[PDB]
């Protein structure tokens, strides 16, 4: 297994690819997007996005996170959280010796 | 990074207006909710699942008791509890960010 | 609150029914299943599938991973990991009485 941080972005579907090429500049090996629905505080619920990036290191997570911040929340709705996680299995992420190398 | 609880309601999709009321109604500063799918109960079968984060355990609770009181005797669901560190949040951590 | 494991497999779509047969023959209580994107071996977004399995304990969870990554995951494109959860209510995980 080795660590991870899962840092979920959750904001405006137009953000999507402006979030996406901060995602591929910062060197993190991948990520997901879901469409979602999101209230903040007649349905009020908005069409929304959420990424989903696994990270090696807290600093990377946070560097993702603070560029979207400071680009684009000022002006538009989003949450950034980070959860810690264990990858399993990714050949990507865990390179090719596998997630539980020795050393 | 401000701790938080993200409570996960996972339940079948005739409950969404009902349980987003009792979110709404709890304090709670937002929820996201998704379509999902499970083989349902009977070949996917599809359902929802709610995400909110919540400043203290105790709200959460809150929340996950009212919806399961109210439904999860008479409809599916399961709710389930996280810990999360909210970095940026308007709405969640209010004006001073989240240095909490 | 009942400690769990909560297991995600972000995989390609074909393999659905394929993973969810060995989610069912691991003695897992449920799983939930979306659909995803990520931006694909090929500019924009190529679907995928997420699931996201609740154990009780780490081994089953580690056990899913390892029947689902040794039989896909040469030739998939994949990934597996794992959050700690507490669930609070949830009749199948926790039985009749209750996550305590
Ligand atoms: N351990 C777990 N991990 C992740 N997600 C979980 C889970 N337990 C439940 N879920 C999610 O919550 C929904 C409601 O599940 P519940 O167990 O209340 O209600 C279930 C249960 O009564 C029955 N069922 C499904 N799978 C089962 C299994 N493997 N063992 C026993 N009963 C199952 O079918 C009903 C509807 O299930 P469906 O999968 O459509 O829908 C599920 C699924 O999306
Ligand atoms: N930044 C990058 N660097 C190198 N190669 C890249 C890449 N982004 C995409 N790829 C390549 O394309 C495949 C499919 O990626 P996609 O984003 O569609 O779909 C992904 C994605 O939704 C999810 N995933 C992978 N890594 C992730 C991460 N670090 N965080 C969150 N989700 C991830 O797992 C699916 C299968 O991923 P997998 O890595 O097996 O396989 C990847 C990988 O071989």
């Amino acid at each position: 297994a080795k660590p991870a941080n899962k840092l979920v972005i959750v904001t405006e579907k137009i953000l999507l690819k402006k979030i996406a090429k901060i995602i591929d500049e910062s060197g993190a090996k991948g990520y997901t997007v879901m469409n979602t629905g999101g209230k903040g505080s007649t349905s009020d619920i908005e069409a929304n996005i959420k990424f989903e990036i696994l990270t090696e290191t807290r600093e990377m997570a946070e560097e993702i996170a603070d560029r979207v911040a400071v680009k684009y929340f000022n002006d538009y709705a989003g949450i950034i959280y980070i959860c810690s996680a264990e990858v399993l299995y990714g050949h990507t992420f865990c390179g090719p010796e596998g997630c539980s190398a020795w050393s």
